[PDB]
């Protein structure tokens, strides 16, 4: 076959019920992380290739930079309930693995206020109940499927793609396997 179990993609032993039909993890510390987002865009070229229907998931993982780690997957929390993923996804990966001046919460804090977000509503946002439970998400989902390593994308529950078994010479060549991928495994 031209797609094959063990080459563009995994198949969990144990499906998943109920996940949400594209489900992506990252962490603002993984280097291949980064690439996804500021390079390949692969998030993106995803989503133009999926049917219409099909939500996109994105969170981010602790396993990664210890305490700053775990801040960081509560400021992504913060991040989704109040729509500024796209706002701050940049500034964050830049500031923890470009200039590294992301060191700690009050760092983390300094690129909302800085991309608009005003204090007293990123305060309370990470402070609130709705964000815990979003926290909550973030690692029910991970714990659910194995996680051990990111970048990671899982399709309906089931499919896990395999990057390394596809080819890298050619950036623009990579994305749209990869993306092509999702949208035959989003088919089955």
């Amino acid at each position: 076959a031209q797609y094959e179990d063990g080459k563009q993609y995994t198949t969990l032993e144990k499906p998943v019920a109920g996940a949400p039909q594209v489900l992506e993890f990252f962490s603002f510390f993984c280097p291949h992380c980064y690439q996804f987002e500021e390079v390949l865009h692969i998030s993106d070229n995803v989503k133009k290739k999926l049917p219409e229907g099909v939500k996109m998931t994105k969170y981010h993982v602790n396993f990664m930079g210890g305490d700053l780690g775990k801040d960081l997957t509560q400021a992504w929390a913060v991040a989704m309930a109040l729509g500024v993923e796209d706002k701050v996804t940049v500034p964050l990966f830049e500031g923890v693995q470009k200039t590294q001046t992301i060191r700690s919460a009050s760092d983390i804090r300094d690129v909302f206020i800085n991309a608009g977000i005003k204090g007293e509503e990123y305060d309370a946002a990470w402070n609130s109940f709705v964000v815990k439970s979003l926290v909550a998400q973030q690692e029910k989902a991970a714990a659910d499927v194995q996680l051990r390593g990111v970048p990671a994308m899982f399709v309906n529950g089931k499919y896990q793609l395999n990057p390394q078994g596809m080819d890298t010479s050619n950036m623009d060549v990579f994305v749209q396997q990869y993306a092509d991928t999702v949208k035959y495994l989003s088919e089955k």
